[PDB]
C-alpha cells in the first residue's frame, strides 16, 4: 500500500496531500505538541519501513523505501530490480522490495557521499517538478550512471523526506509546483536539512522551554539565526522530529 505521488498534472494541492499523508504515516507521537518519529528501540521491525510510489504516468513509476525511524530514503525500486544505499540498515532489505533482485549502491545515503558522487552540491542541483520527473524516468530506465543516480537521490530525498520534516521545505516545493518554476535550495533550507537532529534534540531535551545546546540556523536573507527555546518562531518549521528522548 504505497503512498503515491504523480508528476502528471501535479498541483500545489496534490503535492500537499502527498506530504500530509506521508507525515501522518511517519508520526509516532507528539512531544511539546510537535510530531515526533517513533523511538527505534521500541518499534517492531515489521512497522519500520514504508514505500512511496513516484509516478510520471500510469506506466512509468518507481518506488522509494523509507525508514520511519529517521525518514531516511534507504532504497528505490524500478520493476523487478531494487537498489539499497550502502548504509541502509541491515533489516531494510528484509522488508522492502523483497520480491525483487536487491542490489547495493556504491555510495552512502549521506549528503556528503551523494554530493561527492554527483560532483554537485545540494545548492547546485535544481529541485521542482521537472527535476523529479527527470529522476523518475532515469531510475525507471535503469541507466547505470552512478553520478546521475546520486543526483537523482539528492532530488528525491529533499522533495520527499526533507519536505516531510520541514514545513518550510514542503511549502517551497509546493510553490515550485504551483508556479512551474524550479529552484535551488536556499541557505535557510540547507541549514534546516543540516540541523534536523540538533533541533529535534533541542525541543525534546528542553528545560523550561530552553534548549540545553543552542542551534545556529541561516535565514531567508542569508543571516544566521540562533535558536535556543521552544518559543523561537523558527521552531514552528518542524513538522516531524527525530526521536531523541522523552521529556
Ligand atoms: N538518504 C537520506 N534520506 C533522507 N534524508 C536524508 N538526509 C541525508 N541523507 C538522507
Amino acid at each position: 500500500r504505497p503512498i503515491k505521488f504523480s508528476t502528471e498534472g501535479a498541483t500545489s494541492q496534490s503535492y500537499k496531500q502527498f506530504i500530509e499523508a506521508l507525515r501522518e504515516r511517519l508520526r509516532g507521537g507528539l512531544i511539546h505538541d510537535i510530531p515526533v518519529l517513533p523511538d527505534p528501540t521500541t518499534l517492531q521491525e515489521r512497522n519500520r519501513y514504508i514505500t512511496v510510489e513516484l509516478s510520471n504516468s500510469d506506466t512509468e513509476s518507481i518506488e522509494v523505501g523509507i525508514d520511519v525511524t529517521n525518514a531516511y530514503v534507504v532504497a528505490y525500486r524500478a520493476g523487478t530490480q531494487s537498489h539499497f544505499l550502502r548504509d541502509a540498515p541491515s533489516s531494510a532489505s528484509d522488508y522492502l522490495f523483497t520480491g525483487t533482485d536487491q542490489h547495493s549502491l556504491p555510495f552512502y545515503g549521506t549528503y556528503g557521499d551523494l554530493e561527492r558522487w554527483a560532483h554537485q552540491s545540494r545548492q547546485q542541483i535544481p529541485l521542482g517538478l521537472q527535476a523529479l520527473t527527470h529522476g523518475i524516468s532515469f531510475f525507471r530506465s535503469g541507466g547505470n550512471d552512478n553520478e546521475e543516480k546520486a543526483r537523482t537521490l539528492i532530488v528525491i530525498i529533499q522533495m520527499v523526506a526533507e519536505a516531510a520534516r520541514f514545513r518550510y521545505i514542503s511549502n517551497r516545493v509546493r510553490v515550485s509546483i504551483q508556479t512551474g518554476t524550479a529552484f535551488q535550495p536556499d541557505a535557510a533550507m540547507i541549514s534546516l536539512e543540516n540541523n534536523w537532529d540538533n533541533l529535534s534534540r533541542g525541543v525534546q531535551e528542553s528545560v523550561q522551554d530552553t534548549f540545553p545546546n543552542q542551534v545556529t540556523l541561516t535565514n531567508i536573507r542569508n543571516e544566521p539565526v540562533i535558536v535556543d527555546s521552544l518559543s523561537h518562531p523558527t521552531v514552528a518549521v518542524l513538522a516531524l522530529m527525530l526521536f531523541v528522548c522523552n521529556p
